[PDB]
């Protein structure tokens, strides 16, 4: 009968001491007949008893959802431990097993680089700051915007890419009324990524 | 039973006289007990019969695959017309349908423009040259770079993103050899839209 998907924590829940990241073992297809499922857990294959499993919603198909959520140490999920969510159950032949990790591999510092408008564009009256970001390594990022100690909200930025080397680039994208620019206020984009110093940095562009 | 994946034809294919759009209606999982599938087609509702369907084709799996390739005039796919595939098969309970059409809302000419490297990446071998391509809608869209004729080949484009007023944009950013961008070589990026004049326009970056 039933489905496992497990689910790695956000990309800065891993990056900042105050926040908690989790990785959640969610199960579907669980039948009103077999309502009892287990979980157990192992972080580099060593069983762990801190899990905090929910209690089971009712679906719209008639089965049931049951969650199970494992708070996990930063350093552990930065330093690549392996987490095994392992559900049991009377209506399965076996236990279904999933195994998550933070992407393998040295991790890789992001570049990054701050674009002004192009001249074509200084024809409208709103224009486009960029920010690239590029060599990083695994994709896990957040970046953010600000000028003069304020942060700036009306960005958007691109899912990582994958680029020719493996490494990841992004390209994060804010937009100004086109009089602050010209006036010459700076702009700072922010990036927090693992190989990082302190997990962070920002450069500047101004006109 | 069998399922059915309805794939568009590729933005570019849309966009060019000179090639050739298809819808393509894909059946698997048939079963060697009820081997036989039928196609049916509309657009708009409206029953074809000058679809391409191919022979059964067994998998690894002892299941088969079966293909249908609905070619699209290039005017009835802008115009928004709408491609049904229905696919019967013995075990199922009912034909499956599936429906496909260009996305929906008003078309938006994209704005394109280019940005030379950062004087920061000028110490690394190579560099990135970026074309903004943003206000565009719908999402469709095909970019490329090119040097002297010569299309290039190194770069990479992001998939389009949502901006806030509903419109999409997104980055391609090429990747060349610092030396060739210090010579003072050309790169243009070019961009296929059906916003767009002729469906094409072409913007230049060099250095100075
Ligand atoms: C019944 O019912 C149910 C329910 O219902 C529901 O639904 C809807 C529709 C409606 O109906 C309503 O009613 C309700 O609501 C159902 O269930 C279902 O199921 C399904 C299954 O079947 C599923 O699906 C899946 O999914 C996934 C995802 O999902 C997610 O998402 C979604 C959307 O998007 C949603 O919905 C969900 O929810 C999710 O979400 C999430 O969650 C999480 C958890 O919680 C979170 O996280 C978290 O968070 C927090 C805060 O909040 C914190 O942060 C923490 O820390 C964390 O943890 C998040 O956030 C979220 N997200 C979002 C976005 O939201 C997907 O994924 C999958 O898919 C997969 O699978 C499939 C098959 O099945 C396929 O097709 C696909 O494709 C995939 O596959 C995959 O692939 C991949 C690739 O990509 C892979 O990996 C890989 O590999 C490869 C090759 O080998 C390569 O190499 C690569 O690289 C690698 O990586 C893998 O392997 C695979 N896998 C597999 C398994 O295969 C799926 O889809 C769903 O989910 C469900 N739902 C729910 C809700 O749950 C059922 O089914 C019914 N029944 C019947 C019978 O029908
Ligand atoms: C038995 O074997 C079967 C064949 O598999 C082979 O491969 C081996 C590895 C091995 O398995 C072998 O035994 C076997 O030889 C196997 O069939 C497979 O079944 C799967 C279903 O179980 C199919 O999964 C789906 O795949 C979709 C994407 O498919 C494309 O991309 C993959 C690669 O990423 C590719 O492998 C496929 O061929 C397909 O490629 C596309 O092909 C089209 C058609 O040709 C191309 O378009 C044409 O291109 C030409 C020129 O080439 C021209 O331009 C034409 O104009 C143009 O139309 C594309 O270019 C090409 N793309 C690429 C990238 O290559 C998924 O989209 C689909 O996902 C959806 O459904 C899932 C549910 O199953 C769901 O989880 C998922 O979220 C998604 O759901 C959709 O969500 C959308 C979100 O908005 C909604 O909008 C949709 O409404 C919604 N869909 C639905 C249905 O509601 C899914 O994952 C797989 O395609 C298929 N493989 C083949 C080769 O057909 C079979 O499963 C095996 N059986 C058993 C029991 O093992």
């Amino acid at each position: 009968g039933p489905s496992v998907f497990l689910f790695p924590p956000k990309p800065k829940d891993t990056l900042m001491i105050s926040r908690t990241p989790e990785v959640t073992c969610v199960v579907v297809d669980v039948s009103h007949e077999d309502p009892e499922v287990k979980f157990n857990w192992y972080v580099d294959g060593v069983e762990v008893h801190n899990a905090k499993t929910k209690p089971r919603e009712e679906q719209y198909n008639s089965t049931y959802r049951v969650v199970s959520v494992l708070t996990v140490l930063h350093q552990d999920w930065l330093n690549g431990k392996e987490y095994k969510c392992k559900v049991s159950n009377k209506a399965l032949p076996a236990p279904i097993e999933k195994t998550i990790s933070k992407a393998k591999g040295q991790p890789r510092e992001p570049q990054v680089y701050t674009l002004p408008p192009s001249r074509d564009e200084l024809t409208k009256n709103q224009v486009s700051l960029t920010c690239l970001v590029k060599g990083f390594y695994p994709s896990d990022i957040a970046v953010e915007w600000e000028s003069n100690g304020q942060p700036e909200n009306n960005y958007k930025t691109t899912p990582p890419v994958l680029d020719s080397d493996g490494s990841f680039f992004l390209y994060s994208k804010l937009t100004v009324d086109k009089s602050r620019w010209q006036q010459g206020n700076v702009f700072s984009c922010s990036v927090m990524h693992e190989a990082l110093h302190n997990h962070y940095t920002q450069k500047s562009l101004s006109l």
